[PDB]
RNA sequence: AAGGUCAUUCGCAAGAGUGGCCUUUAU
RNA sequence: AAGGUCAUUCGCAAGAGUGGCCUUUAU
């Protein structure tokens, strides 16, 4: 079943014991399992979108490139590139949902494969890379499906403002031990707003997001 | 020009000067053409080459065994370690301010996206120059153990598997003008305690750290 | 890395660098 | 990313994954 990745991808193995390996998830296999394919594919295809951002952005500014590379080598990201190849379908693994940090981990693992296939290729892997997500990167750039970070962009405004951060404290915990759902305040002076996420980290982003937002009204 | 030595040292000589030029100069020199943004891709290509050379010779091709190596050899420290082989500080272009270890480290990364862009963007090329520099030096680092080793990572390990805890750090003293500051820090978990100095509040508290492991591998 | 802040340099301002601190994001 | 820990799964132990929390490092 390898073989409608290697359509989608349009690159065929001289070895699919690699592709293979790329898919497995370590609850399928503690021998041949990606981990190792993440660590090389990680540093692989962040040097993708760095040399990609350094090549078509006008703004060559590194205080511009960061954050938009910090989105775009993100998990976040890499599960919407995944997509395009229905990498879920191919994912070795047993017991364990296929969620975005496995989905994730698999799209640097595969990368990873390709390189090392083609002879370390990297030259080779860049361009093949390019022909699948090139377009792509560069539309969510130019059209600004680009993921936000509130929390920064609050702060960044509140300590231009009043010389002061904002302070998120937590209101309420309620669910399962692992399906737990947090209420965050989010206060500058006397503005308050909420957030709720899975983790304290993303309610306090939208708590910050609506308090962006409640300062503009104002 | 001069360039020509680092050129030699570098053994790759610049279809583009004005690209070499960029890579060496500090914006206090020139705020129009600068290594800001070279810099910038560097980073990312040389952080590969480090992990594509970790994967490549080492045994232990664990996530976590490699992380750590990874992140000595792809930091500001080593890469000054790098950059003498190069000399790289004789021929940085900077004007108000001395040439400290993050212009060299910055310069060093510059550099490498230089030669990259100047080879039209060949990544196996460069790849292969950065390790006929620097393979060798590198594995052999590893070899012997001369990897700068992360006490309060290190610390926060030992105590959290014996006790269940991690040490505190508290601010004992601090010493000089606000741009020279010099930190004194203690660590300590249970009763053994440790002192620690440095020029900043984390590079105190490595020291401190190093100290109280050594007082642990004493009696614990 | 970014923002604020203390120091310091570019005569002050604006703007910038470097050093410290605090905080925040991504990997 | 690592360690501790809560939850959960692999029958328990051992080990490992995933989700939460806390802490630490590098870029
Ligand atoms: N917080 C962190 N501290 C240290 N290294 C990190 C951190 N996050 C990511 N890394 C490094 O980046 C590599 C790839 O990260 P990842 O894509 O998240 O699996 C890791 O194996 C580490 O070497
Ligand atoms: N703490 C950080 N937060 C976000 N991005 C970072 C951080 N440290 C390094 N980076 C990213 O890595 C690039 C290279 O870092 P550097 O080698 O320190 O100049 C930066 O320009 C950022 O895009
Ligand atoms: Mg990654
Ligand atoms: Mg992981
Ligand atoms: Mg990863
Ligand atoms: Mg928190
Ligand atoms: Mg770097
Ligand atoms: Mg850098
Ligand atoms: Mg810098
Ligand atoms: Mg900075
Ligand atoms: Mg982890």
């Amino acid at each position: 079943m390898l073989e409608q990745l290697e359509k989608k991808l349009g690159y065929t193995f001289k070895d699919k014991s690699l592709l293979e390996k790329a898919l497995t998830h370590v609850s399928y296999s503690k021998k041949e399992h990606y981990e190792t394919l993440e660590f090389l594919g990680d540093a692989l295809v962040n040097f993708f979108i760095v040399d990609l951002l350094v090549q078509y952005s006008p703004n060559k500014r590194e205080g511009f490139l960061s954050p938009l590379k910090a989105y775009l080598i993100s998990e976040e990201f890499f599960n919407l590139l995944a997509q395009k190849l229905e990498l879920h379908k191919f994912i070795r693994i047993k017991r364990g949902k296929i969620n975005e940090t496995i989905i994730g981990d698999v799209f640097e693992a595969l990368w990873a494969a390709v390189y090392i296939d083609s002879g370390r290729d990297a030259n080779f892997t860049r361009e093949l890379f390019y022909k699948l997500f090139k377009e792509d990167i560069l539309s969510a750039i130019k059209e600004g499906r680009v993921k936000k970070d509130y929390k920064t962009i609050l702060q960044e405004i509140t300590q231009k403002r009043w010389k002061e951060r904002p302070e998120y404290r937590l209101i309420s915990v309620e669910g399962p031990h692992h399906k737990k759902k947090f209420i965050v305040e989010a206060k500058i002076k006397e503005y308050r707003t909420l957030g709720e996420g899975k983790s304290k980290k993303e309610a306090e982003q939208r708590a910050a997001e609506e308090l962006i937002k409640l300062l503009e009204e104002s």
